[PDB]
């Protein structure tokens, strides 16, 4: 009933794993042995959880009766239990319970995931509904049109999915069926929400003559002068495509912008492959809004490492550092076309092309004689913060492919990554560095002898060390993805937790996990 010095050392250890790490036969043993003991600690009750036979029912009814009585789990904790793991119904409403205590922000947070755990839920209750976690979405989207904007979004884009139709048609005709019982819900709601319901509508109908629009410039074969002109000329002919002036709708891709069409005259197509479009969105209060609109493109993957640096970046914000990030959003509107937020800034090997160096583009564009290196200093500071953010992320993310055309730069000194193809160790050549630096970003802070450099090194323990401590809520999330349709996930789902785990280095000290960070820095950088 109660366990001495030695135990306790090492049920505290088991209590700090990961979330996927698997227990051995005696951890399991330990655990429950001790679980009474372990019931006054919320930190514990996930790890218990894990050592129970659900398939014995006396041993299932022992635990629920415990669960009852635990301490309950932090809200963040609960996404475990939406895992494939679990499949005891009272595990799963339990999370919904721990759930429904985030509020809005958070949970727009996990939205993406929790659409994926739909498909370990019970497929007949969704269907037989025309709080289970189905059921709790739709109440929370029902009372938050923003949370209703991308829940609506994430959904179709599930329904659409062909691969899941071929390969796994149940999980197809369940998300049909949410997709149904989301409608249902919102027609059966008060005003407030039976006009959400519409504006739905009229987002997905925006969509569809966007879609139809881009397929017609593309039937042509003409350069893409011509094309950007055909481009041109159907989004100002309002009859037909309808998209120069519509009705006030929530932009898709960030649903409290209400846009009120596109403007036609400015509307290009990208010098690339599957030739993207760059749309400025009329939007309701007068301004502009620039996306980037791709079709016949998978963005899902993107989509997900934009809401993961978006979380990274609450995380870190709300731990006060703020590393002048840019998290841009992004929206798959299917599994073939979707939206990114443009963000007006320069390639830096564009910048290398035409100013030689980094440096030399921020002294053109932000002069100052006694800043560091004629730059000026508040320009400099967030280049410094932006580039440990984004070492730190991108190194946790695993991401690959970076040449200097997905390094991104703006002319208040934001570094930022782009085009997320590779991830969790996926790279276009092998042997690839698990940092990756480049000399051109180095030397655009001032070289490692500037002190620049030193704070970007401690810069990048600090948000190194931030994101450890919530290395159980990155880790879960992770989790929730395993069996999703995103190309670097699907390849090796087994390991996809494992690999954003490592780079943690939870085996770590706060001291030695610094002390590695530094290593890796500055190797990374020696090797140049
Ligand atoms: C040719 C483009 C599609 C190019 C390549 N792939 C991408 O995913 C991507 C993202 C991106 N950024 C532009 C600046 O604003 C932020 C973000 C939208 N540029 N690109």
């Amino acid at each position: 009933l109660k366990p001495n010095a030695a135990t306790r050392d090492q049920l505290n250890i088991i209590v700090s794993y990961p979330p996927t790490k698997q227990l051995t036969y005696e951890e399991q043993d330990l655990v429950w042995k001790f679980r009474y003991y372990l019931t006054n600690q919320e930190k514990a009750l996930t790890k218990f959880l894990k050592c129970v036979n659900w398939d014995l029912p006396q041993e299932a009814k022992q635990a629920l009766e415990l669960l009852g009585k635990w301490k309950p789990m932090d809200v963040e904790d609960s996404l475990e239990l939406l895992s494939s793991h679990y499949t005891n119904p009272t595990v799963r409403r339990y999370a919904v319970a721990r759930l429904r205590q985030a509020d809005d922000e958070d949970l727009l947070m996990y939205l993406l995931q929790l659409v994926q755990a739909l498909k370990y839920e019970n497929f007949d209750d969704i269907k037989n509904g025309l709080q289970d976690l189905c059921t709790f979405l739709i109440s929370r989207a029902c009372k938050n049109s923003t949370l209703a904007n991308y829940l609506y979004w994430y959904v179709i884009v599930e329904c659409e999915d062909q691969d899941t139709q071929q390969r796994d048609p149940k999980t197809h005709e369940m998300y049909l069926n949410v997709m149904r019982r989301f409608s249902q819900a919102l027609l059966k709601g008060d005003k407030s929400v039976r006009v959400m319901r519409s504006l739905l509508a009229a987002q997905q109908t925006f969509v569809d003559r966007l879609v139809h629009l881009m397929k017609a410039v593309q039937r042509e074969s003409g350069n893409r002068k011509k094309k950007n002109e055909r481009l041109q000329a159907l989004l100002g002919d309002n009859e037909k495509m309808n998209l120069s002036d519509v009705e006030l709708i929530p932009l898709p891709l960030e649903p409290q912008v209400k846009i009120r069409g596109i403007i036609p005259e400015t509307a290009t197509l990208f010098k690339s492959a599957l030739m993207p479009a760059q749309l400025f969105f009329k939007t309701e209060d007068g301004g502009k809004y620039p996306v980037i609109f791709k079709h016949g493109d998978d963005l899902r993957q993107d989509q997900l490492i934009l809401q993961i640096i978006s979380l990274m970046d609450k995380l870190l914000r709300k731990e006060n550092l703020d590393l002048k990030l840019t998290p841009y959003k992004v929206l798959a509107t299917s599994t073939k076309h979707g939206f990114m937020q443009f963000i007006q800034s320069v390639p830096v090997a564009e910048v290398l092309d035409t100013e030689g160096s980094i440096q030399n583009f921020f002294r053109k564009y932000a002069p100052s004689e006694n800043g560091p290196n004629g730059i000026s200093a508040e320009v400099m500071d967030t280049y410094v913060k932006s580039c440990a953010g984004y070492c730190v992320i991108t190194y946790i993310l695993g991401v690959g492919d970076r040449h200097l055309d997905n390094l991104l730069l703006t002319k208040t000194g934001k570094l930022f990554h782009i085009d997320f193809g590779y991830i969790l160790g996926r790279d276009p050549k092998p042997l690839p560095p698990p940092m990756k630096l480049n000399k051109e970003m180095v030397e655009g802070m001032g070289g490692t002898q500037s002190e620049q450099y030193q704070e970007f090194r401690k810069q990048c323990y600090t948000a190194f060390l931030h994101l450890r401590r919530y290395s159980n809520l990155i880790l879960n999330l992770f989790s929730l993805m395993v069996d999703a349709n995103i190309p670097d996930i699907a390849l090796e789902p087994d390991k996809t937790v494992k690999k954003v785990q490592d780079k943690f280095r939870l085996d770590l000290s706060d001291e030695e996990a610094v002390h590695y960070m530094q290593s890796l820095i500055d190797e990374s950088v020696h090797a140049l």
